[PDB]
């Protein structure tokens, strides 16, 4: 399946940063 990148932006937000997708998964990084 592909990246729910708006789910991992969502995720991310309340750790203070963006959730982008990298090798078809999300991970939390800084702007």
């Amino acid at each position: 399946a592909f990246c729910n990148l708006r789910r991992c932006e969502l995720s991310c937000r309340s750790l203070g940063l963006l959730g982008k997708c990298i090798g078809e998964e999300c991970a939390c990084v800084p702007y």
